[PDB]
């Protein structure tokens, strides 16, 4: 939650363009909305614990 | 309406930063939302037919 608030502020002040580099320090990188700071230009990195490429997880989502 | 759609797209692609100059070709410059491309950096100009500085208009708004 606190991440989306910051990300929103970042876009407002325009500090999401090429030159900036953000690192989301949590296990849910794809858990938040990234479509906003995705085309900004600034590189964004993070961590993902739930690999949606695993057939195990992929099957879970199919029912979820 | 078509202006807000464009303005929104402009902010998304980030073409609202310093260096760009937009001119809203209508008689309602303050009729649309400008708070979005206001802090972007790009200069925005337009036209206003309803002068809210006139005591005549100012009185109208007081009741409106």
């Amino acid at each position: 939650d606190k991440v989306n608030d910051i990300v929103d502020q970042v876009i407002t002040i325009g500090k999401h363009v090429k030159g900036y580099h953000y690192i989301i320090a949590n296990l849910g990188f794809t858990d938040g909305d990234l479509l906003k700071i995705q085309f900004g230009g600034a590189e964004v990195s993070g961590f993902q614990i739930v690999d949606y490429d695993d057939s195990l997880v992929s099957k879970f989502i199919e029912r979820w």
